[PDB]
């Protein structure tokens, strides 16, 4: 039940997150309310099942696999790691630098605590910060705004179910900040911005 336990995508990421990742920005980015808690926990948790059984052999079918219920397996797939991919023996880490007061400063100090994460956990939050980000690039049509993302997958992320400020900000700011953050250079900016184009046009 370890993250460093999952089976991994050619990306060195765990099957699970690739595929439903992939999943949503293949049939989700359009769809209004993209995210938000809702559908069937019974579908999900066999989903999850299905993914640990093993995650190669899950083929996720805009027929079968309902939007909702991948990303509910996909939120649920981070509340019930080992160990939050955000580290728990960083948390102190996170908070100091969610209370620095310029924000260039709190970009900075956000990369400085990545670099305290294992690869795989710094490979996989990476990937789904970059989905984020893609899904609220398309807020005009899904009307999911980076705010919402964040008080939505914050609990799930971090693992504080709800009861800290800081996280929620953390979130908002990996997000809005991606580019920064992650390092992306010019030419990936401008293949995500002609894709959120083809995809809100």
């Amino acid at each position: 039940t370890g993250l460093q336990e999952q089976q991994m995508s050619r990306g060195d990421i765990p099957i699970i997150v690739d595929a439903c990742i992939s999943f949503v920005t293949q049939h989700g980015l359009r769809l209004e309310g993209v995210y938000r808690k809702g559908g069937a926990r019974a579908r999900s948790l066999r989903l999850l099942a299905e993914f640990r059984r093993d995650a190669r052999s899950v083929k996720l079918r805009p027929g079968e696999h309902f939007v909702e219920d991948v990303t509910d397996t996909l939120k649920r797939f981070f509340r019930e790691l080992d160990d939050p991919v955000t580290s728990a023996r960083l948390l102190p880490r996170w908070r100091e630098a969610a209370e620095l007061p310029q924000k260039n400063q709190r970009l900075e100090k956000y990369k400085d605590v990545i670099g305290c994460l294992p690869r795989v956990n710094r490979r996989t939050l990476a990937t789904l910060i970059g989905h984020l980000y893609r899904v609220q690039k398309c807020a005009a049509l899904n009307q999911m705004c980076t705010r919402n993302l964040a008080l939505l997958f914050a609990p799930s992320v971090f693992q504080t179910d709800g009861r800290g400020e800081h996280e929620v900000r953390v979130l908002q700011e990996l997000i809005d900040g991606y580019i920064s953050v992650f390092d992306i250079d010019s030419d990936q900016v401008a293949q995500i911005d002609l894709e959120v184009s083809l995809i809100t046009t």
